[PDB]
């Protein structure tokens, strides 16, 4: 593999490891990966990090009752750009009714960007992905990895 | 002031805010600020972050029972270079016998570098600084800030 390919796989592995840890403990999480549509306006609402990705840092960001856990992490160019970012809340009437603002925020950003957002539910530990205005719920580990690799 | 001086002031403000927060909550912390003696060998033992400084990130790093809380954070200028770093343990007899590994690690790195290390005790919330092989304990918020500004 090239250097770029190895870096992308390392980042996918760090993400999946962090998501698995948080799903097991039912830690709510919101992680948006910027793609072709620029998201600087939303990145600027959070706490700047421009940090290297690691499963450890992702976990430490989302610990409940900490400064950085409320809001979205936004990743860009293989780094964590910022944490505690605002995302717009979807008004879609087709989101499962039992879901709260975390999932609505993920769907909302997915309606106006080509980004991929991962959500961990604090109620169930379920893992979902928002893209193109739709929420893909109750994902297995393999399903999330396939989505990240496809993206 | 110059941009360099303003950046230094912002970093000092972020450090002091985080240390004060952690001291009040008895959150143990070990934070080494690299100076003119390079500490790459110790930075490379931890988890790379290369992240912009913020009080929020510093606090999140040291939350107990998290991946990044054990070991030292090492700062380079205005960045958090790495977390969970190893530091050498001092054998100095002038370390209070009741103090644990964080304080001995801080004095240890201060014996082989010109760095300044801040320690928060998880037992008492007391704040101490290690520099040039000496540990100065029970610092007030004002004393810590003055030491950082003088550094
Ligand atoms: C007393 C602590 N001193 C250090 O940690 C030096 S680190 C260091 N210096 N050069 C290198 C090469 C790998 C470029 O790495
Ligand atoms: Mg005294």
């Amino acid at each position: 593999p090239t250097p770029v390919e190895e870096a992308q796989q390392k980042t996918i592995e760090a993400i999946t490891k962090a998501i698995n840890y948080m799903a097991k403990r039912r830690i709510g999480a919101l992680l948006t990966i910027e793609r072709d549509t620029g998201m600087g306006d939303y990145i600027e609402t959070g706490i700047p990090l421009n940090a290297k990705v690691s499963s450890e840092l992702l976990i430490n960001i989302f610990i409940p009752n900490t400064p950085l856990h409320d809001g979205a992490v936004i990743m860009k160019n293989n780094e964590i750009a910022a944490a505690a970012c605002y995302l717009p809340l979807s008004e879609s009437p087709f989101i499962s009714k039992e879901l709260g603002t975390r999932h609505r925020a993920a769907v909302g950003i997915s309606e106006v960007t080509d980004s991929l957002t991962i959500i961990v539910s604090e109620e169930t530990g379920g893992v979902s992905v928002a893209k193109n205005g739709d929420l893909h719920r109750e994902l297995t580990e393999e399903a999330l990895k396939e989505m990240l690799e496809a993206e």
